[PDB]
């Protein structure tokens, strides 16, 4: 029984999520390429697989917002500063999912890169804003993070509030470039998902941020004001969502056989939308109807998400900008350059201007602000591989 | 964009009355060197599944349970074992690889593959004679011993040993399924339940009397398949699927197993021999009752003899091993291809 190994790492909050962040060069040699050695290390760091579903024996917190890893490296892509690989660590299975971006940890990626020698020092001012050009390596997309700098170091602290983040910190503006996959895989703004013997559901299926299925709250008997406790103990509801998600995955061409959905839980995401309505958020704060353009709730690994996934926020903004999508309609229809949506923890504004070219809509970028901070830095430990 | 197909070193083999694609663990793409979606996805594509056409024309499968099969072998780090054996039964119609059981037929080829591919210490291989290969069956956590003939330091594949259901004769490979009873033999605690004998030996198997399901025990595939569980009957003469007459005198009982299997599953043959040795099971009764250390049974493709001696002490029966002979040969060796994962 050899001593545990030590691996340099930084535990950070990015937006409304937490994860363990590594520089590629700090990983054990065998883990410096994708594969089982890398996955085994990350699983052990986080505390997975865990039959108890508590992650008491790792850095995870036993939720999709806390069972998370990030590997950053100098980029070899033209006009980029840092390569960003995100691994969503399964709680119950010996599996790390590399198929998506985390749009919340994106907020921390810029800061980690600056703080850890991954960005050309010529690009970092003594004071001001360091524009970090991120190559999102899971999905092959450019993300720009504007990270504030004070005295040659990341300015972490500040007074910017993000609903779902307990305490304010410095604002970090994020720009998801050319978000459309690599927009509407079915070729339609709205489809009907026919789930034989369970119902038929109007849906907008969109590939922007992450592949996402939006359905109307009303078609599920919901209002869009639901909090976690309204849904997460309702196994019938959970099973219904999953069958609809599976059928949408099939319709989007993401899977060829319906049974593939059981082992592909990360994408596509499923969410439901509704017109503005007042509600008390999870924090006790009242979100008034007038505060939002629409309501959106989303599922994450089969349970109602506590706030909204960052990738889903990109999908909401992008869909809202396309007249006729269910997201656009929930927001009242017509052209829209931005929307504020209500999720369980409060509200978020996303900007996404669509422009016609050759009679078709295109979206240059989806923009939103988050914040980030270091929680713990040093070395994580695991038993010797 | 469309990247080239990847190449994965593999051997396509007949083991007993089945065919499968065999891999050394280390030859798999890294992603597939641990259990999980990447492994299952790769195996499905190698075999040609899932296939809505049910023909497997786009992979190595043959569109039957006896031909939609994969095997992953590696040198064992377990005390007293040479080779670790993982068997994957690949669904024809669904995106599923079933890891819940052993293949008793491909078991025969595992020993040969292990010798031929450096998975057994060379010190344990005679130059001429018989190499005893200790197999850890990793799906079910059981030891299986294979006695593989060796000539000039290589596996002796060819020979004159005949297996009903195998077209051409080949070298005899003697197989020993050690302590086949699950860690129990009769999960219900009874030899016969309400009527079925349910036994966990080789593979969990439900045995029912042919007469009670509306059959005789002489059925061939075409009697059922256009219309584990197995049905049993006393000896009766029939034409096998090859046209050869199996005379009633040639067998102790008839066994058909489920699609109706073309011959008999190797694991089911273990269940049959084991159950036959326990006085009072439906299998034992079909063979005329009393103590039995071996039975020959009639299946659609001919007959098979299995040995299993049971010993009684303090009202309980135990079986040290079930034994049978099979054969195996390499059909094709090289690289299989699938699109880049
Ligand atoms: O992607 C998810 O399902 C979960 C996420 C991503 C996000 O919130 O941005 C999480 O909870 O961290
Ligand atoms: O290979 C098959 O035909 C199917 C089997 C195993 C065997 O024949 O040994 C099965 O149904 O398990």
């Amino acid at each position: 029984f050899p001593p545990q190994i030590k691996v340099a790492a930084t535990y950070m909050r990015g937006g409304t999520s937490k994860g363990v962040f590594f520089r590629l060069q700090d990983l054990p040699e065998a883990a410096q390429v994708p594969g089982p050695a890398r996955d085994a290390l990350l699983l052990r760091v986080i505390g997975s697989p865990d039959p108890y579903a508590k992650q008491i024996d790792g850095m995870g917190g036993a939720t999709s917002s806390t069972s998370k890893t990030v590997i950053l490296s100098h980029s070899s892509k033209a006009n980029h500063d840092v390569d960003y690989l995100f691994g969503q660590v399964s709680i119950d299975k010996p599996f790390v999912d590399w198929s998506g971006n985390c749009g919340n940890l994106t907020a921390a990626v810029g800061a980690f890169a600056i703080s850890n020698g991954l960005i050309d020092a010529a690009r970092i001012p003594r004071n001001g804003v360091c524009t970090v050009r991120i190559w999102q390596a899971n999905i092959g997309k450019t993300i720009i993070a504007h990270v504030p700098i004070t005295d040659g170091a990341v300015q972490e602290t500040g007074d910017f509030e993000l609903d779902g983040v307990t305490f304010p910190a410095a604002e970090v503006q994020i720009e998801f470039m050319n978000p459309a996959a690599d927009m509407f895989p079915t070729g339609n703004l709205v489809d009907v998902l026919e789930v034989p013997g369970i119902g038929r559901f109007n849906a907008t299926m969109i590939n922007a941020g992450i592949p996402t299925i939006f359905i109307n709250a009303e078609d599920l008997g919901y209002t869009g004001t639901e909090l976690q406790d309204d849904i997460n103990s309702d196994n019938a509801a959970l099973a219904k969502f999953e069958t609809i998600r599976a059928h949408g995955a099939l319709r989007m061409g993401l899977i060829k056989h319906i049974d593939e959905a059981a082992s592909r839980q990360h994408t596509p995401k499923i969410a439901f939308v509704a017109p503005p309505k007042s509600y008390a958020s999870s924090s006790g704060k009242t979100v008034a109807a007038e505060d939002v353009d629409l309501l959106v709730r989303a599922l994450s690994m089969g349970k109602l998400h506590h706030a909204m996934m960052g990738t889903a926020a990109v999908a909401i903004g992008t869909a809202a900008a396309i007249p006729g999508t269910l997201v656009n309609l929930a927001a009242g229809g017509g052209e829209k350059e931005a929307v504020r949506f209500g999720h369980p923890s409060g509200t978020l504004r996303v900007g996404a201007q669509a422009v016609q070219e050759n009679g078709e809509w295109t979206v240059i970028k989806a923009i939103m602000s988050r914040s980030a901070r270091v929680l713990m830095e040093g070395f994580v430990r695991v038993p010797k591989p």
